[PDB]
């Protein structure tokens, strides 16, 4: 018995709910420290298990002893109260930054030395180059060019979508460049910096990551970890994800950094040429290296995100010529990592309608809007009210919800209003912090059941007893695909497929991609 309820807290002006399992409407109040009722409901059923109790029209900020029943819980009404998860949230990029010194008073427990300093070797040649900066994909220390795409199109869109709510934030100031550009655009720079240079120059093909030839033991310091460095072979995949990143970066930083902003325009245009003269070939680890693969067979759909965000760099009709045959496929109209067609969608619907044939722009507006329908359709039939179902509970399930609550909002932004869109973005956050059957907050540092022992080598390393904080863990995966989560998940449902343990890599590992979805959809909820 327990209620489950979103454990960092709710806006003064946001829906406010909490979930019980039950099966009678029963009535509960919300109080002052001191006992006295401020509010006074009956809960009502969302099924089957599941009742839900409202407290919205709640408006006074301030610490609430939440009773129903026999049950008491703490519940926080703030008028800003992702401030705190959501600079932490950001600032986990920042902890994820190798080739360089985190500082004590920047990082404080989990601060470390410079990491990954050597140069790496091109596969099979004898040729070695830098490739220092960027951040730790994930639990390991590898640097991965594809999911590293999403990762920077996530923050750069949280920028231009959200910039007053980041701008209450602070990231590892300290430990970047100045002047200092705002909070979402200063982390993603490191990262935008090091991935340049993993475009091979007399090419314009871009290799696919920079890795140790094998994983080390999840005890290794990030500066401990001193096996040699290798670039595995340019990939399609790399080339065209790092196009649309870098087109895209070429926009955003035009007014904060010129010399950046023009550096990767021509580094856009260059992996393009790259693509034009070569074969839409899915990428393989190499033979020796083992590392994280971030395979692919289809390559379409990085082709027309590649394309469409040329297209809304240069303003240039001629692209669309490209583009709009590729929005007509059958693609999945996702947000990566493997299937990035959205991205391409957005781009191409925040191209001015002039450069663009206004039929193809009104098909697209169309297929976006009925998706949102179809995400909306499942959000109410779920008791936690999330646009999810059963077998959408796999390996990252948490970037599932992340990835369709971001869709409702960035559909916003280009005239496709869905009046889902932002208590689908509530029901996401109070999910990924407690709201759920396990009443488990997804992520590290944050709640009243924080996550504990991630996956994460840092996190495991260390002779600190918690991990880094701020970290969105990958969440419950039915598919059971670790030795701790087949052992000891097995035959529970799909939601209850999650173990807060450190070899539960399935459903326990962190991600730079698994941040970034969530800083866009907590920024969202900041900004009214
Ligand atoms: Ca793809
Ligand atoms: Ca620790
Ligand atoms: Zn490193």
């Amino acid at each position: 018995k327990s209620i489950f309820y979103n454990q960092v807290g709710y806006l003064i002006s946001g829906d406010k709910r909490f979930w019980i399992q039950a099966h009678e409407p029963q009535p509960f109040a919300l109080r002052t420290p001191e006992g006295q009722a401020v509010f006074a409901g009956m809960t009502k059923p969302v099924g089957g298990n599941w009742y839900v109790g409202d407290f919205t029209a709640l408006r006074v900020p301030g610490t609430y002893t939440l009773t129903v029943g026999t049950l008491e819980a703490r519940v926080v009404i703030h008028r800003r109260a992702y401030r705190d998860v959501l600079e932490a949230m950001l600032r986990f990029f920042d902890y994820q930054l190798c080739g360089v010194v985190l500082p004590e008073d920047e990082a404080g427990p989990w601060a470390h030395g410079a990491c990954h300093t050597s140069d790496a070797k091109v596969f099979g040649t004898e040729r070695a180059l830098a490739c220092p900066g960027g951040w730790h994909d994930a639990g390991d220390y590898g640097k991965y060019t594809v999911p590293a795409a999403k990762a920077v199109a996530d923050l750069l869109l949280a920028h231009e979508y959200f910039p007053a709510a980041l701008a209450h934030v602070r990231p590892m100031r300290s430990v970047h460049r100045a002047p200092h550009l705002p909070p979402a655009l200063e982390v993603a720079r490191e990262e935008i910096a090091w991935l340049l240079t993993m475009q091979d120059p007399a090419t314009g093909g871009v290799y696919h990551k920079v890795t140790t030839p094998s994983f080390p033991p999840l005890d290794t310091r990030p500066e401990d970890d001193d096996a040699p460095l290798v670039l595995s072979p340019i990939s399609y995949a790399a080339t065209a994800t790092f196009c649309a990143a870098m087109a895209h970066a070429a926009l955003v930083y035009r007014p904060f950094d010129p010399a950046l902003s023009s550096c990767c325009a021509d580094a856009a245009r260059r992996a393009y040429a790259w693509l034009g003269a070569h074969e839409m070939q899915p990428f393989h680890n190499p033979d020796g290296i083992l590392t994280g693969e971030y395979g692919d067979a289809e390559l379409r759909d990085e082709l027309l995100w590649a394309s469409c965000a040329l297209l809304r760099m240069t303003g240039d009709s001629a692209w669309a010529r490209v583009c709009e045959p590729l929005l007509d496929l059958d693609l999945p109209w996702e947000l990566g990592w493997a299937d990035v067609a959205l991205y391409g969608v957005m781009d191409y619907l925040r191209t001015p309608r002039a450069a663009v044939s206004d039929d193809v722009r009104n098909k697209v507006k169309s297929r976006l809007l009925r998706e949102l329908d179809a995400l909306a359709a499942m959000a109410e039939s779920h008791p936690f009210g999330i646009p999810m179902r059963d077998d959408d509970f796999i390996w990252g399930s948490n970037m599932v919800l992340l990835n369709r609550a971001m869709a409702f909002l960035l559909a916003e932004g280009v005239g496709v209003l869905h009046p889902a869109a932002h208590t689908v973005a509530q029901r996401a956050a109070d999910y990924l912090f407690g709201a759920n059957p396990l009443g488990q907050c997804y992520v590290t540092g944050f709640g009243q059941r924080p996550v504990r022992h991630p996956h994460h080598r840092p996190s495991v390393a260390d002779d600190v007893d918690h991990p880094v904080p701020g970290m969105v863990v990958g969440g419950p995966n039915r598919h059971l695909q670790d030795e701790i989560a087949r052992a000891q998940l097995a035959g529970r449902p799909a939601m209850e497929a999650y173990i807060d343990h450190q070899d539960s890599y399935s459903t326990n590992e962190v991600a730079v991609y698994w941040n970034s979805p969530a800083v866009f959809v907590i920024a969202a909820l900041l900004e009214a």
